[PDB]
């Protein structure tokens, strides 16, 4: 029911997805999906090198702002892809960029190019910005 | 090939195994499968308010040291049961023990009452306790 | 020559300090994230604001590979860190209206800024969380 | 009133520091954990000297509910911490022999150990890693 995804487990996928995108060369640049792909983001453009970052954001679908173009010679990240409206959209407006994200459930998997983790459909996941490190009672209270 | 499990991955999966050996009163203490077991002993000792711990050290199998009796009021726990030749040894020893993991790969996994997360058998597991957060070149070295 | 080794939950901490200082989040049109130091932190503080509206400025007679639009004004413009004021100065060209910010400051991007959480000695060697990460160590015996 | 809060990565750093103290390995028969604070400490130094014979000792005229077998002669005996010495004392009156090491001494516990990585003030109000996780907060929104 419950997936927590720490700062260091998101890092570590982050930093798997960057190695199959190697070489850096072949890229123009990244674009993040808003909100959640941001830290994704940061994390792939330091291991590729790559200074061109820019995002599109999406909130009865709405477009808040988007990168101009078709995609091309870009990586596009997610953090998640969920229900698949968000996934369908990006990879509609962006058709040939290379469209990645970290975790993936079945209704959004097959609309992007690559995944690092597949998580149920069915399961809340808490990303690293959604948590703080608190105190936490023994289990037993005892 | 490679799965890396931080000290705060650890920690997530050993709550997770202590809520499930909850009411505490049912045990008169913890058996640490040594080194490996040390660790989550500690966790799960600190979850269950546990004050009586005890290792069994194996090392062609040799026992150097391992707690008196069959394991009757005990969890006996492992980081990880590997090839099932120690695992075998450990459910022998302690019959009545709750014999529980943090980690299974396959030749392992039927030998225990309990485990958090399944691994395959060929994966190459780096704990916690075998690693640094140390400088990381960039992948891509741009 | 000690290393000042900032960890993802003490980014967090201070980003959220940071974040607490900007509410209310209605007065703000967005975020401008300074690539690619101020990614991480713009995730932070979009999280925080609920703001959905983050995009980014990437600077190389100033030179950007791309920017926001507009003067800046409701936006929120975040860096990781100000060092030599090099890009404190160009952000300020660039965006004269936005509220800058940033998580770690050095005396010499201080002035720049329209706020900061932590300052740092000129002469810091900061690696940023995302310069890190686990690896294998032989033991030591 | 500030915590003192203590993560798993300085723990290890601690906990290597102390290891590169206590090499060669082959002078020791094993390692002696005081349950339940020196149960971490105890893995790590384990790993780092190889030793796989680690044993227990169970506090409650001193009352145990488990030892370690012997006068400590041969062993390591680690805590994480020791604070008014209560522990500290029961440990030097079963295990004269030992090489008592602590991650953490208060200037109650120091004089009773061999060896210690941190000194901290009496009054510091610590948090050891297993005390703490990530827990889910609401945004400042
Ligand atoms: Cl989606
Ligand atoms: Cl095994
Ligand atoms: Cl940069
Ligand atoms: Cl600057
Ligand atoms: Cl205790
Ligand atoms: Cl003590």
């Amino acid at each position: 029911e419950k997936y927590v995804v720490t700062w260091d487990m998101l890092q570590i996928h982050a930093r798997k997805l960057a190695q199959r995108l190697l070489p850096a060369e072949q890229w123009k640049g990244i674009i993040a999906v808003s909100r959640g792909g941001l830290v994704p983001a940061g994390i792939l453009a330091r291991e590729l090198g790559i200074r061109y970052v820019d995002t599109v954001c999406i909130s009865d679908l709405k477009v808040l702002k988007r990168a101009e173009g078709d995609g091309e010679g870009f990586i596009v990240i997610d953090d998640l892809v969920d229900t698949g409206g968000t996934a369908t959209a990006i990879r509609e407006m962006y058709p040939k960029a290379h469209f990645v994200t970290i975790f993936a459930k079945p209704a959004g998997r097959p609309l992007v190019d690559d995944y690092v983790v597949d998580i149920p459909q069915n399961t809340w996941i808490f990303q690293p910005w959604d948590m703080a490190v608190t105190f936490v009672a023994p289990l037993s209270g005892k």
